[PDB]
């Protein structure tokens, strides 16, 4: 289809970027608007991305009215009707992220039907510990012809010890839990930003949720949720690939509003690796000199350790910096792809499992390239602002997963940079 | 698009099949056509497989005259023209096997421009070792703009230790060698049964190649090559693909034609499980009686190892062994994907990086499931044969580019399998 095409080199970015609500805390808030059995949810500062259109549609066909306004960036929920049990195949199969519709199905309704989702081209994602979770709080999980078919007789807490603090899996037992008989602990939590962004809504909504953001989370039982309006966080993948993009060009860019405390582990590498970043009022500002960029070494871990979400774009500053540096990427088993595809820029990176070796100061040039999947078209793109020559990037529909407008807020930044129909 | 319906549970595979010529000796064959500057070359035995198509286009394109006699199953090739040097990234793209027409066009005319291989599914895949070998033959490579450009003054032996027994780059370096002045000797050469019938095919032209089998391939070069006749060696993969569905289907089934000495790995682990294997005068039949199948470990490893490209068919049939097999992937660091669309079917697997954990005797249901790549294709419809219920494949363009007729050839065995449009 369309085409991102980029003139290489002399693309240092100045300015101010605003940045989207976050992906990866909309959809699982819009699933916790199925809990309210009393008033509607309206989530502001909602991104129009491709994935929320289809998690709209799943919330729709559970006999929920969902409202997007895109021009306010505003959905609205009405579930205080009798809510039905199925999300079928033909949304799971577009987007893993639907299973988090599960939890809250069980905790309102008392049973679902769930499609399993399927093969990632990034990595081997079992859904074991979202089940095992549920079997803990009585849920009885049966499979058929493709379907997840889980009933919960008497949805009640449970003390679970994560095997791995998966954000699915813990988004999708707390929301269970709102509504469970008693008490649940999670041990071994995931603790990134959007589980805290999801507890402030269930507390928003009258649940009783406590620790989001600690290693434990306990949840105490309520009858009913009550709709309430809420504004997403904003994206701190988006607004850390546009610090990335600053440092990589040598510019000086103001990530409007972006917040720190969401942004640690990347930033601290960034002034690790001779990056400035500087908090101001209306932002965060990055500024670099090339001449001053080192390499480093980066280890993917789950929040508070530098995001997984993050490392295709690091991959790409590596590609600048002076020296080799190194990439580890433990969340995630096969999501060095990108770095494929960039030994046609002439890239020569050296990947042993899960570790990737980047000699910066290779003489890129610009070259017709693929994306395969959502990070790793950011990381060929920005690694085409630095290139010599022209870069063209294909297969968008991966970017416009978890972009808004991203060829317009670089080209906005000074960057010769067009979107091709 | 084209859909494959699968009616399981009750599929006992009982006659006889046809395999076709191999599809991964087929496309070096073709690429070899190139350095023949003296008579035609003809190939019997030919595939009708997407892969073939676009390598006829690769050889077209370097101004061969190429034509193919589907009915026939016969490429005739005439490369006795002013040969060209590009290889276009619109094929290269399509079809990573595209690399192979390096080395005889750097061994006909001296210079070539090749586009660099991007990212593949099922693994790393980088041509280090191709580049590496071609540079110590006196090769200088450039590279601009996504192409490999490479110019020998004058191509001469090389003594080559390969890091890896690369099948590709074993089959890049004996065809350069060919014409290149003086010896050339590959030390930790792959094996492979399609290097054999290269240097066959070579040896027919006027070569020198010695080795071919053996971890040493030695070939002295000579002025020039003349094109011959040659039967293309029957696809020992897709052979053995009927044997493994013989096998989990308690079947009885004649491979026609099969060659034992190709199939050694793979038949010596199904007589482990407890599968019966004949040498017969008309094929090598494959019986098996389904109480009797035992659990097995099984390691990938370059040939005589278990061949890579049997792993997931054999993945399927592990799954009705009794007991706990274990499927070792050593060549390729992203080929289970076909075990997650299975989880969709009921089965649970412990993969934990290259090894995948299967207990046998899991009560499958039939799904609808997506293809990932060739193999992978092949091994959900196996499995969709023993599976309870309707099982629907699709993204067939994967098992086109590698199986000609497959629902047709399980269909005269017995099975209840239509290709639907
Ligand atoms: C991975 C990216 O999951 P999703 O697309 O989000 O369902 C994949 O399917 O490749
Ligand atoms: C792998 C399968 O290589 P190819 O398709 O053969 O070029 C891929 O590209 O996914
Ligand atoms: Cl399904
Ligand atoms: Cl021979």
């Amino acid at each position: 289809m369309d085409k991102i095409v980029v003139q290489g080199g002399d693309n240092r970015l100045v300015g101010s970027v605003t940045i989207e609500g976050a992906k990866n805390a909309v959809l699982p808030l819009l699933a916790a608007t199925i809990l309210a059995s009393e008033g509607k949810t309206v989530l502001q500062n909602v991104p129009i991305l491709s994935d929320v259109f289809i998690m709209n549609q799943v919330v729709g066909g559970l006999n929920a009215k969902v409202d997007f306004d895109e021009e306010a960036h505003l959905v609205k929920v009405d579930a205080t009707g009798d809510i039905t049990e199925e999300a079928p195949y033909k949304y799971v199969s577009k987007m893993r992220a639907s299973i988090v519709v599960l939890g809250p199905i069980l905790a309102r309704v008392g049973h679902a039907k769930v499609s399993m989702p399927g093969g990632c081209t990034i990595g081997s994602r079992p859904i074991d510990l979202h089940l095992k979770g549920l079997e803990a709080m009585g849920v009885k999980i049966s499979q058929t012809a493709g379907y997840i078919e889980a009933k919960a007789e008497r949805l009640h807490g449970a003390h679970i010890y994560m095997d791995f603090p998966s954000v699915g899996a813990t988004q999708n037992l707390m929301m269970a839990a709102t509504l469970a008989d008693g008490v649940t602990v999670i041990e071994n939590a995931a603790r990134e930003p959007e589980i805290v962004d999801l507890a402030i809504l269930l507390n928003e909504m009258g649940a009783k949720v406590k620790g989001a953001g600690t290693e434990t989370i306990t949840i105490t039982g309520v009858e009913k949720l009550h709709g309430t309006t809420h504004n997403v966080v904003q994206d701190r993948i988006e607004a850390g690939t546009f610090m990335v993009a600053a440092a990589m060009t040598g510019g000086d860019v103001l990530i409007r509003d972006a917040v720190w405390e969401h942004n640690r582990p990347l930033i601290a590498k960034l002034l690790e690796m001779g990056v400035e970043v500087i908090e101001e009022d209306e932002g965060i500002r990055v500024r670099s000199q090339l001449e001053n960029l080192k390499a480093v070494h980066v280890k993917t871990l789950p929040h508070p350790g530098f995001p997984t979400d993050m490392q295709a774009q690091f991959t790409a500053l590596m590609t600048v910096a002076k020296g080799e540096s190194t990439m580890v990427e433990t969340v995630f088993e096969n999501r060095f792809q990108h770095l494929e595809e960039m030994r046609r820029m002439g890239l020569h990176s050296e990947i042993i499992r899960d570790t990737a070796r980047i000699v910066g100061g290779q003489p890129l040039q610009g070259a017709e390239v693929l994306s395969t999947d959502l990070r790793a078209s950011a990381a060929l793109i920005l690694t085409g602002l630095v290139a010599q020559g022209e870069t063209v990037v294909g297969k968008l529909v991966h970017l416009d997963r978890g972009y808004y407008g991203f060829h317009e807020k670089l080209a906005q930044l000074g960057a010769k940079i067009q979107r091709i129909e």
